[PDB]
This record gives structure tokens, sequence and C-alpha cells, in this order.
């Protein structure tokens, strides 16, 4: 029937079912299972003389499996197997006992501190895997809904980041009876028989005062909000995305009234979450889902002490009837608790509190939820190692490796500032050995950034001709803007020493600078190497008050066109052996003054033309004149004087 | 009298009052009042059969009005007029008890999580407005001492964001007995009946022994400091501005001892307060004067349970008397609880705490631990959208939007990390719509700093001509420095391919680009323009072993001062159809050999002066000598031979 | 022998003996000693008429002695030298108590939050200073392993900070019965009498039922594994230092069971820390120790009420025996509680949980959270000022002085982050004045990050000619790249106003500046000072469409070698007065067309060689021909016409 008349609890520890001799010793009989934490054994015995430990040879590490009997139900489907964990000794004056406290076949996720890195890896693929590499058996995985880039695990228990993923994915970490690992959604809670059933011909319905020993229903409206939203930013297209999803329904809960009514009697709120990166749609849709379920799984809590069945498991529908206008309906267990003790027939503690661990306490070990020192709420920066340049878009992006987590963590691309803007910018690459540091994206660890390298031993930067400071003030004397290997550019300032000044715009080899040398209010431009400057509608005006052009070997003037020398004072030519003039044209001289054609070697007046000598005056002093032609025209006979 | 004859719970629902057919029903009346939290009431009937809440038609959201009766006071008066928020039934073996749960009229604040912010508005206003917006009545609000500039409210619930300005202003959110907000100072103990009263002659006097029924009074020096400083930074002048505020006075507590004594009595200790960012001098005195408030708060600590009487609101002047040598003296009550239950008439608990709400719990549900991740203390950097660049300082202040918060949400100026120093340094502004990385002030929202622009998609950087990386060690190869347009300064060194080396200055239409190029050794200034190279005390003294001066269609050389060509060796001056010398002074040639002066069509020696032709032989050795005027003389007739 | 006949509280306050009209008004005393918290005094007298505290004149900061004597042991022995801190009354319905409870002396360091910075000194002289400077004597203080560069005190409580330094050094910090400090190692638990001695005859031997109360003893491996490693980072290698300790061995218990056993027995996992920056290898293997020693502290909790003992001090050994398998053995006690009460004699409760606090519920006062509000968990980042620029190594680091926090605190070199990399890149050196934005290594306060400089009042005298900003759109139209003097390059870019555009290499006084104009498609080299252009090679090599060189006062042109004027038109050469060429060699004339030598004064063909006259046709004709030698060779005698 639904109460019981005589019921026992079988326990088998090691594969072998409790000796003859020690069954009687049995007093306490504590199992309590949840969907947030692995379930507990307590199993206390009475041991008088303390030798119960000496003779089970029981040692932490050992199977036990531990099943209720009501009745003639229950003798199959063993209750929970699990592994004994620690050990007991209790002499509270009642009784010396000896406790024997076990955990869940799967524990090993909460023992277990991990850091990696998964890469293009379902929700659902990252359960299994975990899983099996932890040696438990894997049930029935539900696939998720989307995908992910790329996760990080940072430095949390195992259980914790799998139960997080679940909590996020609106899913339930369901440990069953045989030890197999579950993902699996919350079962609908249309499921439980009708309320208005006779309460008798099943065990899945609660009648008040028929089997309900203790009652604590709570239906409140603290934080029942209608709208919930959740937002992230987009890089591939600089987009605010959002969503916004209702809060209005709950899968989990049908109490005649839902949040909607809740949300709608009171002033039309919303909440908002800012604490965790997201950048794709499917993302976000998720992250506001699952908040509106959590919002929603606060609308009902219930926890009823019940005289029990060994079917009460967690994840099944249960019908509560005739309790009031805003109580009746069914429920999705979340929690039970099977106990054995004094005074105590077999009792079973039904908890419905949506995915919050009200059971054991709400604050239980901590203030309401874990606070982790080794956590991933990274405060401020932190430095980090770059092991690839690799980037599928050429803006930069870079991986990290950082040498504080772990050996084999190398992150996704990470965005690293740079002096650009919104239509372009320089952009300083790093190298693949480069010591960066790296901010973080809200504290989380999946979004990295890097703000530029650092400096360190056996990474000194390249010498340079002046100090980084000098004087007896000892200020700053050089600024030095350079690449890795020594095309640079220097802004300096100095007073002691050198005194030098000004900018300089060197090379990596020194050969080529630009000197704007203030010092001495100099433009040196030098260059071990050929030089060029050039134009295309005109050339450089040179001026000034001393120009001077003095290039060995040789020098060529060109011009193509007409070439003018306006000169102003005197032109010495000088030579160095010859002086030629080209047959142009129409060469002609001039003179204010005097006229001088003198030379070493014998002189000629040639051309096949019509020589002439005009003036108003003319005087060959010649010591010999010689004519070897006739000579004409002369007006008088030659007379001397 | 003082304690009473019969005791009456008074409670409408609805506005109407309770039915005749409930009023037996109910058992338990609790109210619990304080200035910290908003009340709670607590209705508990007997409800065998499960029928009340299905008749009285009660849905959270109807307001309720509970009034103790205690002889013939409280008639008029009524205690507190809230509203119904949450129902709960227990069945806990002595009765199937209903219970509704109400809270206060104004609770909607800690129900709405918001974000904003406020600029150019007092403390004062904030409250009034925010107040208005969420449909509770405006009672008296006291101005507040100083102003603010822009206050953020960073995804907070509504009624914390209040209360730590409330607890930063040294006041206090009594909501009255007609849901009516007050935000008043705390009233003055000293304004208390005497301790020396006879004790019956009125409400307010407390006696050990006479109403008493518990009583659990401490003084403690646990953390009492005479000296409290409160520290920041001023950024218009540089300055370290700090306030020292005393704490050996606090208005609250009048017991005969002070905490002066209690400083004075152990070491001269002194404390800090490193958490918020400051600006101003009002806001740091304000801060010392809060913080000095505080640790005087915790002086005593008192909790009397008396059979009480229905004046015993809050914020109101109690005189405890005859209890020994340091508890005597006045106090201003902080939470009182008003209880009826079974085998209990009316009882008042009296808790004096000052701000520590330490009622129920000292760890009350989370261990004095709160740290919702409200996204109020952001950890590392985010990223955030440039809107507003004005800056009324030109010192490149920006104003910063962030997408993952709100929409309307602009923040005030931030101080963007420059490189540069304090003497004058570059300055990078940013455009209308970058996407730069903003890290914050210890945490704080309201102090944005702006590190620098980032790179996402649809904002690439400028196009260049070589690429980001090459090779197969592949190595950074260019790092570039350019503002938003083409204007750049390119520092590459490359290995293969073009084989590109050296440094870049380009105008961004690749027409005025100098190239220090490194790979072949030189110096190149192209410019599909203009060119002008200009000094004032002396010219570029040009050298090397390969000169050039070839430009076409026009060559022009001038000096306005000495001109000399010295040369050194053959000076090949050809020409095409005209070379002119038009000397205007004394022009002069010279040879150290031969001199020729050939012609094509005429050669013609001219000038109105004596010409001459001077040396040992002047032979003609030509053709005809044609003289057209007369010769003289010659000392021997012509002769050949 | 083991129990108690009579036992009595012997209590001294104020230095004299409690009086005899006193003494029997006692009836609580309840110390509570401890190696993690100060010791506590709760005694409780009966007061009922409430006049104890006014003629014992008690003043918090009195000193007070008190001891236990059970049988005639303890009776020159005093338990606990401390001081009255808080008074306490109580009138809780079984009488009017009066409670004075008292702190051992090493309160005071609980009692004072310091800031500060400690150089160059051991963990051991730290405490020592810490303890001398707070008016505590000192006792015995063991020196530590490995000394530390910087300790900064991150505005904390001393014995806070001392307590995480004893954790780190695996250390403790019991304080005697006389008051004394001591830092001290754990004393070993081999130690012990054996498990199996008398019993009766050692006062530190329990036997289950001899004189064990009450008894809590749990042996778990929740959280054992084998092996732990703690990670650092080495700049002055840029190395990844780690350390992998055992967790097999534990000093502390020995029961028979090492932890080794509960790391075998299941997975091998492994855990790491990640939370705390480490430099050298001694810091790193101190914390991989404490890590190991922290993880096998909490293998055993043992919670022992025994009949009471003066003798059972804390850190002793003490052996415990007949419990079972893995309970025997021998313990080190870490907490004791001597509490004499209403119908209870003298108890002793011993707690044995490694450095845990779990004497005080499960979470003490608070705990999970534990993080005073103002601790080292800096966020984000922070404003600091330079107070030295010194640097042994030259790498541009910098030392900060926080303004917000101490006033001589200035904290260690910070690597400042710039534009490096792997193989040397620019520096930008910051000046002693300037304010630069710091962030933090992990949040921690020991490892300061200098970001770059920031702008404030009175902090950019950059003095730029073109505003920052300007137009309607207004975009940004300069990018300033300068030094603190004004040396700069800037790259600006305009459409309205001056429309300047293009790039601007000036320098500090604007006299050199190179513009690269696009507005204009110029270069302008200008410079109020000499200019030098030089090449070893070539010589530049210059081109266009129109050359001129017009420099005032002076113009010289030197070959060297080979010079040629290629020309191709008209070549004018002017003369403002005087020209001449040099004798150099055989000079030479050709004309394509005629050929004129004028001038206007005293002209002459000089040469003293064979001067001659050569064409088909030599007309010379002028006003006279005049030869002043004879003529010869005439081929005919001269005839007119």
């Amino acid at each position: 029937v639904r109460p019981s008349f005589s019921s026992i609890v079988e326990v088998k520890i090691g594969g072998a079912k409790l000796p003859d001799t020690i069954a009687p010793m049995l007093t306490d009989g504590w199992v309590d299972q949840g969907v947030n934490v692995p379930a507990a054994f307590r199993l206390t015995f009475r041991d008088p003389y303390h030798r119960l430990l000496g003779d089970l040879n029981v040692q932490f590490g050992t199977k036990v499996v531990i099943t209720p009997i009501a009745d003639g139900q229950g003798k199959n489907n063993p209750l929970l197997t699990g592994e004994v964990t620690g050990l007991e000794t209790d002499y509270d004056g009642t009784g010396s006992f000896t406790v024997i406290r076990g955990y869940d076949y799967g524990h090993r996720l909460m023992r277990q501190r991990r850091v990696a890195a998964y890469r293009n890896q379902k929700a659902s693929d990252i359960a299994r895997k975990l899983v099996q590499m932890d040696g438990v058996s894997v049930g029935r995985i539900q696939p998720t809904k989307g995908t992910y880039a790329f996760i990080a695990q940072p430095n949390v228990t195992d259980w914790d980041f799998l139960a997080r993923l679940a909590d996020e994915n609106k899913m339930i970490m369901y440990l069953d009876s045989k030890g197999k690992f579950r993902f699996v959604t919350p079962k609908p809670s249309a499921g439980a028989p009708s309320p208005n059933t006779d309460g008798d011909q099943s065990a899945f319905v609660l009648q008040a005062g028929h089997d309900i020993l203790r009652l604590r229903a709570a239906v409140t409206a603290a934080d029942q909000i209608g709208k919930v939203e959740s937002r992230g930013w987009n890089v591939t297209t600089k987009k605010k995305i959002t969503e916004i999803a209702p809060a209005t329904t709950d899968p989990g809960i049908s109490i005649k009234w839902t949040p909607g009514t809740a949300a709608g009697k009171f002033k039309p709120g919303k909440l908002v979450e800012t604490a965790n990166p997201y950048d794709k749609q499917d993302e976000v849709q998720n992250a506001a889902k699952a908040l509106a379920s959590d919002v929603t799984a606060s609308f009902s809590e219930l926890e009823v002490a019940a005289n029990g069945h060994p079917d009460l498991r967690p994840g099944v529908p249960v019908a509560l009837s005739d309790v009031g206008t805003p109580f009746e309906g069914k429920y999705t267990v979340t929690s039970v608790r099977h106990h054995f003790g004094d005074g105590v027939a077999y009792e079973s503690w039904i908890t419905v509190s949506g995915r919050q661990w009200r059971s054991l306490y709400g604050l239980a070990s901590g203030g309401g939820g874990s606070d982790p020192a080794s956590a991933t709420r990274l405060p401020s920066v932190a430095n980090a190692i770059v092991t690839d340049v690799q980037d599928p878009l050429k803006q930069g992006r870079v991986k990290l490796q950082f040498p504080w987590l772990d050996d084999t963590y190398v992150s996704d691309w990470a965005r690293s500032v740079q002096m650009g803007g919104v239509a372009g910018g320089g952009i300083f690459p790093m190298d693949v050995g480069d010591e960066v540091l790296v901010a973080f994206d809200r504290g989380a660890l999946d979004h990295p950034f890097v703000i530029g390298g650092l400096y360190n031993g056996r990474d000194v930067p390249t010498k340079s001709d002046v100090p980084l400071h000098d004087g007896l003030k000892k200020k700053a004397v050089r600024h030095t803007l350079s690449d890795r290997q020594g095309n640079r550019v220097d802004l300096l300032s100095q007073r002691t020493g050198g005194r030098k000044q000004g900018v300089r715009i060197a090379s990596g080899n020194d050969k080529l600078t630009i000197n704007l040398d203030r010092t001495k209010t100099e433009i040196t431009v030098d260059s071990k190497g050929s030089v060029s400057i050039t134009g295309s509608r005109s050339v450089s005006v040179d001026a000034g008050t001393d120009l001077s052009l003095s290039a060995r070997r040789s020098l060529t003037i060109k011009s193509g066109g007409p070439l003018s020398i306006q000169g102003g004072s005197t032109i010495n030519m000088r030579s160095g052996g010859l002086v030629g003039v080209n047959a142009g044209g129409a060469l002609n001289l001039g003179a204010g003054g005097a006229a001088t054609l003198s030379a070493g070697a014998a002189t000629t007046i040639s051309g096949t033309v019509n020589v002439q000598i005009n003036s108003v005056m003319t005087r060959v002093i010649g010591a010999t004149f010689e004519v070897k032609t006739p000579i004409f025209k002369v007006a008088t006979i030659p007379v001397p004087g």
C-alpha cells in the first residue's frame, strides 16, 4: 500500500552482503540524493567495543550499494551504488557509534581540479570526454542546442565546470541508481497523475493528512520579472547583439498560478546579465533562456517529509493535491532524503527548489554558493608568452600561452590594442617569443586581450648612441621609437655631454641617417650610399647664403632645355687642363670693359668664314706680321710712321 | 500602564476589515521593522481544512494594514501598511497553518535591478526622482550636504544603491506607518526621557526587572580608533587630498562612556579607506564623516525583549536605566520586532546595532558577504564605443558608451592614457565611432579609463603594399605607425620577396615619399610635385663621387654674389642653338695650351676701341687679306719672304 | 590522577586577587585558546542588583590573569594573561549576569590596520618588528627558510598578515601563558606517549570510555592528492619555474594511515595554485611545501571533550588510544577550550583541525567569504605617481608611489610596458613627476605594472599649432607623436580651416622642419640653419622640370675630375661685373653659326705664340690698320681696290 508496515535497509559492502553478525549492529541509514551535488551515504553502526572496522576490512575506495525495502517494493532496483570516502567514530554519550560515509560513483569529478582548453566541441561532447576520462560509465547524454568555438577550463573542479555548463544549457546533472552518468533535460511536470486521483492507487500522489508527516510549501514573487535580457558583442560586424526572453512560464512547476501573473500584478521591470562574455546569437539566446529558467525556478519551493516509497528517485513527477488554492498540481522532485534512525521509520524528504541547493540549508557549506579563491574571477592583468601569429584575418590578432597556468594551454586568438581607429591605423605585430601583458574581458579567462610587449632579462633593447637618462637633474633625454632591428626614429634632447638635440631618423646599420640637429640648427642627410632627390613639376628651389656642390670624380649638369647662369658678380671658371665649348650654334661674347684672349701655346682664329676685326682703331703689335696671300683694297700705299 | 491586560492585532486585507468568521483563525502575528531592510509581515492562521485562501480571495499585490492594540493605545496610528508578497502553508504536526507574508509599501525598490546614469543632481534629488519613478508616495526628504557630478548605477538592486548612498550621507530610510518614504537624519539620542525618571510615567523608559523580559547589552572596544582618514586624488591640480576625522563621539549612543576613552586607553592607531574613488573636498569630507560614524556605531549593541508598547516605532529615543555602570543612558532604536504567538502575549524586541544588520543572524543570509557579482567591481578591462570627443579641456578626454550594459548610458569624460608625459606628449585622438579598450579605477564604474583603440571587423588597418608577415620563420617584417588616413611612418625589414628594408615616410597618396632604403644603400626623396630645400646661413654642401643635375625644360642658376666653378679637369660645355656669355663687366679668357675660336657662318671681332694682336708671330696663312683703310708704320716696303 | 575531585578557577584582575566578597559571585569561566585566532575569556559573574562593575572599577585595558586548578596541578602556572576588551550584561530569565570578555595580548595585532612596505628583511625579522612596534614582549622566534625582496602590507590587519606569513612558512603564532609572542614550527606528533601506555599515569593520553566524555573523530579523503605543484615566472632569465611536492606524509598526524594511501587508492590527480605571484626558486619551493602541508592537514579532524586538565596547552602532542583501526596513534592539538559552568565541571575541549578554524560553527563568523572589503585583491587598474627613475638594468623600469594608499610606500621597479619586443624596441622613459596608469599582477599589490602616462590639470604643454579636432563632422585631424620638450613628428590630415595635410617632422623650436605637404604636392626641407646633404658612392641625381639654384652671397662648384655641362639649348651666362676663365690648358671654342667678341673698352688678343687667322675670306675692316713691325711674304704689292 502507500505507507509501510515494516521497512528494511539492505547494504552491500565490497560486493558481498553484510555479514549476519554485523547486520544487527546497524542503526542509522541516511541517503541524501540531489541534482546539484553528489549524493551522500551515512551508515552508522553501533560498535560499543570499537572492533567493526577491524573485521569488515573496510578501507575507503570500496564499492557499496544501498537499497531500501518498504513492503514488497525495492527488492530489485538498488537505490544508490557509490564509494566509501570517509570514516567517523562518535562517542556522543548515547552509544559509541562508528560512521561510514560515502559519495556517489562519480564524486571524482569534484575531487579533480583541472585546467584545459577545448576547441570546436559541443557541450555534450565535453561532458562525454570529461566523464570517461574520469572512469565513470556513460548513460544517456542529450546533445545541446549549439556548439562552442573555444572553451577554457579556468582551474576549476571538473564537477563545477560540468555543473555550470548544464546550468547554462538548461540541463540536469543526473546520477542514476547504477552509477551511470546522465546529462538529461528536466522531465515535464505534466507527467504526474492528476491530483484529483484517489491518492491511494499510486506512489506519486501526496495528500494532506494522508501521508504528509511534515509540509513546507512556499509560493513567492520575490524576484519574478516577466522579461529577462542577455546581451553580447559581435566583433565580425561590430554589433550589439541582444536577446529578450519571457519568464511567464515554467516547465517544472504547475500550480494553477504562473509567474506571468506575478510579473503583471506588479510594475513591469526587467533584468540584465552583465557577468559573462558572449559572441554569437546562439550563445546569447541560450544564456537568455537559462536566466529565464533560473528566475522561474524560484516561484515555488516545496519540502515534504513523508512516509515515503522506494520509488521516489530524483527527477520524477510528483502530484500534490488537496492543499489549497495556489498549491495544487504537479512538481518535479529535485532532492530526496531517505532516512532511517532512532524512533523513526523509513522517512522520505522530498525537496523541490529548482536548481538551487535549498537542501542542507540555503547557505549550506558557504554563503549560499561556492566562492573559491582559485576561481575564474581574475582581477587586473597578467603576463603571457606569444605562441602563434598566423591570424587568418591579418589584423594583428595573436595567440597566447600563459606560463603560470599550464604547459599545454594556448588559448584562442586575442585582439591586441593598437593605435588605430575606425578607418585604419598603424600596427606593431609581435614576434613568436615576446612576453606580452594580457588583460581580460570582465575577468573571464576565455577572452584575453593583448596590451603590449614587456622588457625582461635576455630581451634588452637595442643599444643606442645616447643613454636613457643623463644629467644631475636627471630627466628623460631620449624617446626612441624603433623596429626589432634598428630602423628607428629618435626624438632626443640633452644639455650634458655631447649635448645632442633634435630628431634622428636612422637605419639599422646607421649608414642612412636624417639628423634634424638643433644643437647647431643643422640638417644632416648622411648616407653611405646613393642619393636621389626627384620631382615632377618643379625641382628644389635651393637658397641660403653659401651654396657648395663639391663632388669628386665627375659632375654632370644637363638641361634638355633653356639654361641660364645669371651670376651677378665675378665668375671665376678655373680648369685643370682643358676648357671646351661645343659648336652648338651662334656663340657670342660681350664685355663692358676689356677683352683678353691669352694662351701658352700657338693660338688660332679658325673658321671657314669671312673673318673680321671691327673697331674704331686696330693695332697689330705682333713682332712679325706675315700674310701668305695678296693684300687688296688698301686705301693708301703703305707708309712708315 | 506600562504592561498590558489584553492585547489585540487588527489586520485589514484589501481595505476591508477581517471577516468575523476568519478573525479567530489568526494565531501568529509577526512584524519585523528595521531601518536597514524593508519590514516583514508574517500572519499565520490555523486552517485545518485548507480553505482560507479560497475565501478571502487574497492575491499578492493586495494592500494590507497591521496594527497592534495594547490597552487603549494604538486604535489610531496604524503600525504598518504594506503589500502581500508570498504565501506559505505548513503541516508541522501542531496544525495545518496558512501563512501570508508581506513586505513594506516600497519593497519594489529592492525588486527592481537598474542601470542608469545621473548628472548634476543632489542625492536628495536622486532619491526623490527615483522613488517617484517607482510609485511610492514621498514623505519628508532632507536635502543632502554636497552635490555630485556623475553617479552611475552599475546594474544593482535599486534599494541597495539608495542604501549605499544613505550610508555615505549618514542618513536613514524610515518608511512611515502610512508607507511614505523618509530620507531622514538619525534622531539625536539626547532628546530622550531622563534615565532617573520614575520609569512608569512614560512608554519610552525601560527598567531592569520592571518590564525587561530579556536583555543583551554589550559595550566593546573591538575596533574603536580615535582618528579615521579618507583620501582621494584631484586631477585639476595633481593633489593628494586627505581628510582626517575624529571618532570620539557618536550621536546615537550616550552611555556615560564615549569611544574616545576606548581609543585613548589603547595604542593610538588609525584606519584608512582605499575602496572608492573621490575627486572633491566635499566628497572626501563626507566619506570621512561616514566612516567615523560607521566606526562609532559599533560601540554599543543592545537587544531588549520587553512587554512592549505600540509606540515603539523605529528611530525614536529610548532610555535604559538602572542596569549598571556603563549601560545607563539613552539609545536610538534601529529595529523592532512585534510578536504575537503561542503562549506569548504582545512582545517587542528592540535592537540597537547602528548600521550593522545583525538582526536574526549576524551572518544574515550571506555572512556579511555582499558579492552578487552585479557587475559593480568590474575586474580587468572591457570594450566600449566612443560617443563624444568634444573635451572642454583639449586633453583628449572622451565620453564612453558601453554596449553590454545599457543603450542609454554614455558616461562622463575619461582621461585616455597617452604615450607622453608631464611637460608635453604626443596625442592620438580617437574618432566618434571607435571601439576602444577601457579599464576601471579600482573596479568602480564611475571612473573609466581609455587604454587604446581596438581592431575588429569592418575596421581593418590601412592597406599596405607589403604584408604583415613573410618567410618561413616569418618574424615581424613591418612596423607601421600611421594616422586614420594614409599618412604613415613605416619601419620595415624584410629578407625574402621584394627584400624591402629600411624606413619609409608616405603621405597616403604615395606621391610624397622619403625612402631610407637599406637593401640597396640609398636615400630616395620622391614627390609628384614641387620640391623646396632651403637654408638660412648656409646651403646644402653637397658631396660624394658622382653628381648629376638633370632637370628638363629649365635650369636657372643664380648667385647674387661671387660665383666660382673651380672644376679641376676638362669642362665640356656643350650647347644647342645658342651659347652667349653676355658679360656685363670685364671678360677675360686664358689658356695653358692652344686657343681656338672656330665658326661656321661668320667670325667677328668687335669693340669700339683699339683692337690689338700682340706676339712674336702673327702669320695669316689663310686667304685674301682685305683692309679698307690706310696701313701705317710699316718699317719695310711689303716684300715676299 | 586523570579526573579531578574538585576544580577551581583562579582569576586576578588588575594585578590584585579577586576580592573575597566577589569570588562567590563568579558563575561561568570560559577560556578559548587556539593557534589561528587570539585567545578569549568569557567570564560571567552573577550580579542580581547590577553593582559589580561599580566596585571592581574594571576598565577595558586592564591586565587579567586566569588559571585553572584541578587537584594540585597548575597552582603556579597561569593559563592566559590578557586584557579586558568588552563588557556585557544579561537578563536571560535565569539571573542578571554580568559578563567580562577578554582577549589575549595578540589582539592588538588584529586591532591595527596598516599599510607599509618592508625592504630586504626575513619573515622572522618582519614578525619581530611587527610585534615590537605593537608593544608585545617577544618570546622565541624561529628564523625562516629564505628572505624576500619586498613584502607590501596592502591595508591589512597585522595579525592577518603575520598569520599569512606563518601559513606560508609552515609556522604557527601560538601565544604562551605569560603572553610572550612566539613564532614556532609545529611540534612533531611522534614525540608523544605510546598509544598503549598505562593511560592513567600520563596526562596526555585519552582512552575511549576512561575520560572521553564526548568524541568526534573523522578521517576523510575529500581532497587528498599525492602531488601538489606551484608555478611562477622568472624575469632575469625568462623562465617558467615550477615545483612539485609530495603530499604523502604529514608531521602533525600519525594514525597508522597516511594520505599516500588515500591518493593511491583513487585516480592520480594533481593540484595547482594560480593566485600568488612568485619570482625565485626558494619562494616557489616554500609555497609548494606550504600547500602540501595545507592539503595534508585535512586528513584527520578530532574533537574530544574530556574531563579537563590544566596541562592541555595548545601545540602539545596527545596520544589517542583504543578507538579503532584508523584512529589510534598521536595528534598535535590545535585549539583548547576550558569550560566551567552551571551543572558542568571542568571540561576541556581539544580540537585538532590543522590550520583551519573549524572551532567556531562550520563557517566561523564568515566562512567561505573571509574577504575583507578592504582587501589586497585590487581589481582593474589605478593611478600612481613616479618617485624614482633609476635602473640597475636600464630597461626602462620605474618606482611608483601610490597617492591613495600611503605617503611612505614607493614599491619596487615595475616593468613598464612599451612597444618593444624580443630583439629590441623603442622606449619612452617616464619623468619623475609623471602620473601613470598602473595595473596589477593578478590583483596582487606586490607586482605593479606601468601602462603609460596620463593627462591632468596643467599637464599637457604640447602647444601644437593646429587644433586636435576641427570641422562639423570633425573627425580626428592630427595624430601627434612628440617628446617632452617638443621634438615631434606629426601626421596631420585636414579638410577645413587652414587646410593642412600630410606629415611634419618638426624640431623643438620649429627652426628645423621637414614638411610632406599634400594639399600642394610639395616637400619643404626648411631650416633656419646649415644644411648638409652627403653621399658615398653617388650623389643626388636631381630631376624634374624646373631646376633653380639661387643662393645669395656665394656659389661654389667643385669637381676634382671631369665636369660636363651638356645643356642642349640656349645658355645665357650673364655677369654683374667681371668674368674669367683660367689658363687651365688647351682651351678651345666652336660655333655652328656666327662668332662675336665685343667689348666696351680696351680689347686685346694676347699670347706669346704664333698667332693666326684662317679663312677663305679675311676682310679685316676698321677705321685704320697699324702695325709696329715690317710686313713680309706679301704675295703681291698692295693695290687699292
